[PDB]
């Protein structure tokens, strides 16, 4: 049931304009040039990248309208319709299931430190809100009671965005039935050698060409250019965090003439010049 | 050497009354202040912080929790406000409230989530600070004792709440900012906060045992060595025993129990059943607020 | 050139007897077990497995002696030779080097926490007491920079990593691609091999060379469906193998195959007989059959 | 209750004088204990432990050190002997000489490197109490209070060193363990201990800062609660400005200033520039010391 799930996954940007209002005409921008010129397999959006914590409800069910109309249909759509406000959330995917939403995704509840039972009541909640299929924030206690969570109504797996490859190792392992969407992009062929078939990542909003090189590699048994396409990705993300990570994709994009707006605060607003320059730096470094 | 007057002294962080089916309950807002005031005896009051499960308050809630404390209030004790998220724009507008309503101070949570830069963070305190001339307490951040004295040199920046369990920088702070007022906020080392010079002490536990928490601040002031020991550990045994239920829903059953309509949390905090959170706050009781 | 550090290297085991004295005849029985039926391609001796804090110098010189006979040149041999004592470890150094040693390790300076500089400085001494290859231990604190003031020291080769941290390993490889890595965490072998790891250093290749082989195999044959297979089964290999004592289970399995492994010495547990026997067949009867 | 009144008060870590080669100075050990008895007036001295470099003296430097130690100091102070390292017979023997050379106690530091179980390490402390009827000071393991407490029931055993900057645990350990010892070892927050009771102090930084600590444990006797802050600043700086070098070293050099035969520290510790290191302990010396 999982094909569609398949590939690169950009955890897609929130264009804003620069006084910080959601920039609706932008959404469809990025949308457009990520199916059209990036060539990604999915969309994931309204995610940590996605600056959702700064959206509004109503900005939230905006993008998610904004990207399923601008889509229409190409490419697979997760949305992450996670906060701490419940019952907003649950209208959320309520919204994901009427724009046809291949899948939704919840962050684990955050700031507080919520017990498991809380996090596995929370999911349980969700869940009732409409039939979508869900993946799970990974939460580091045991792989057992990982599986908890994971059995809950309508949750077919998880998003993995962990350093500890260890936990990815034993999750595959015990749920070979669950789809595990892996969200390290540094690790993006370590992924692939345990059984990741879909990569859900900010780096792939500009860069999904490096990305398919690695798994075209792996695919292809070129071990060697498997590790050298490695080298090359990794170089280009530190390079890329450089600056702020949003602020330096939205310049890439603006780059390119996408229309992909600012960040809002709390993040830094860089000097028109030097971002202007790093995105010039990176995309002549690495996205020819 | 006697800065801060009326920030000495005990600040419950404030729980916000919820109906069980998760509206601001605000007449129970009332009952929890004059609780506070009047039984609890407190200096003053923090509200709208974490205990006061912020991030579960819409902006209007928040306005309507921050009016509803000041009428209460009616000037007795002095009033903090946490008014920082990660909508700036509504900050400064909490800001401007806080200085129409007189409060005493405002504070801001460092911006959360995500991993923000110190520049970042500095920012954010300093749009903050142009809102209202009103004093403002920053959070913790640990970055070395100096670097933090730059958050500190803010624009209407008086001083930070101290909430980290690392009592090394915290004496560290005290050597180094004496012109800065610290609210000592780990309720478990009030004793250890009052030896390196706190005087004042924001926390979640002296909601319903102000008492307890008085006695050892007395005992320190009136040179009982020894009862300033037996007091904090009479004192910890409660936070533990308090903590072995989720911490705002037994602070609520408490004050339920004592007659005070306090209501619930909102989701997602754990709803007990009534029955097992209402012995939670029986045992509590008769072990330790009698 | 490395390509004798290629393959699979126990982190041999010390054998003691039950009253804690050095067991002789077992070391070369030990070294006999891993050439001959676990297939090993080279040995990683006195190493935190080998229980080399509790072992006298002499004892370390012994050990160091001991296999080198019993390996009769057949593959090749690493000495961990570190500790706080550097006149000793000098000492060390020189001896795996007369007996032809193909390199040596030193563990981090422990216990204290020692600055950068004193770490390079320990380095540069042992460095001098012999010419022979040295690889020092991976230290996360510290960037994949100046880790290379490390690697640049005289004799040094490269690296022992032995961290969780994948994204370091990788960063390293990126970096010194004429340095060698030996990838010491054996619950992550796949992950090493495709970053380009060759050689594997490791507690539980002592008693499941073969396991660990198969998946090596698989990689290198493009299988990359068994490479994750034989991982799963290798990794919960691991963990039930560490549901006792890690030391104590690997000389209890040699044991049960004729090997006069012998025991651990304090402070490690000694188990009661019946205990850790029925672990070690559960192990065998599960894992390595 | 015990009368444990010995072991009240200020017991420097001292240092193991070395040659500039690496020699054990025999001669120095004893112009140490003079220099700690009769200048720095302390009250007592852990010998061997970290701070004396244990874990790079070899076991036949651990008798000398302990005999030529009961000798200068001719029962003049209260004497602790760290003894612990990961070979146990060795430790047996060196806990008989203690006694043998009328050592008040020893301590043994949990063992170290590997991650031991708690039944290991259990089973170590078990073995060493075996040896000698001799009070023994187990190292503090951070592990519930509860779990610390099946290590401080141990034959022989009269408490803890405790070296964490955990002030919570050491609280509880405190309220549950009245009769058990705790010698408090972490230099930087003295007052802090004493706040929860802690009545002696084992330190690397008594070593030549005696004076300073028990300033402010007099402060804190007489109730001066300014005077207890202001010093505890005073001796922090001096802490943070001494381990800008190495700690050893720097307390070596300190002791050589003062024209003490105390040596060197041993490989693979930074050796510095005579000079370099000279001028760091007149600095010192200067600012904290007169
Ligand atoms: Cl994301
Ligand atoms: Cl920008
Ligand atoms: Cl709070
Ligand atoms: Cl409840
Ligand atoms: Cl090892
Ligand atoms: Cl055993
Ligand atoms: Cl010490
Ligand atoms: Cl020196």
């Amino acid at each position: 049931n999982f094909d569609k799930f398949k590939g690169l996954f950009p955890a897609m940007v929130t264009p804003f304009t620069k006084d910080g209002k959601l920039h609706k005409a932008g959404v469809k921008e990025v949308v457009n040039f990520l199916v059209e010129k990036q060539k990604v397999d999915g969309i994931y959006i309204t995610g940590s990248t996605g600056e959702f914590l700064l959206l509004s409800f109503e900005d939230k069910k905006e993008v998610m309208k904004l990207v399923a109309e601008a889509n229409a249909g190409r490419v697979t759509l997760i949305a992450q319709i996670g906060s701490l406000n419940i019952e907003e959330t649950k209208e959320l995917a309520k919204l994901a299931k009427e724009l046809k939403y291949d899948a939704i995704s919840a962050i684990t509840p955050y700031y507080y430190n919520f017990s498991f039972n809380e996090t596995h009541h929370y999911y349980e909640e969700i869940s009732k809100a409409a039939d979508i299929p869900m993946l799970i924030y990974y939460l580091p206690v045991s792989t057992d009671q990982f599986g908890k969570l994971l059995e809950i109504k309508n949750v077919i797996g998880s998003k993995y965005g962990a350093t500890d490859l260890f936990a990815f190792e034993r999750l595959m392992s015990k749920y070979p039935d669950k789809l595990f969407m892996f969200a390290w992009d540094e690790a993006l062929a370590m992924g692939l050698t345990m059984g990741a078939k879909g990569f859900i990542g900010s780096t792939y909003n500009v860069n999904a060409k490096g990305a398919n090189a690695i798994i075209k590699a792996w695919e292809a048994n070129d071990k060697e250019a498997v590790m050298k396409l490695t080298h090359t990705y990794n170089d280009y993300v530190l390079d890329l965090i450089s600056k702020g990570l949003m602020q330096s994709l939205k310049a890439i994009m603006r780059l390119h003439g996408v229309d992909a707006g600012y960040t809002r605060k709390p993040f830094w607003r860089y000097e028109d010049e030097e971002i202007k320059k790093h995105a010039e730096f990176i995309t002549d470094k690495y996205l020819k």
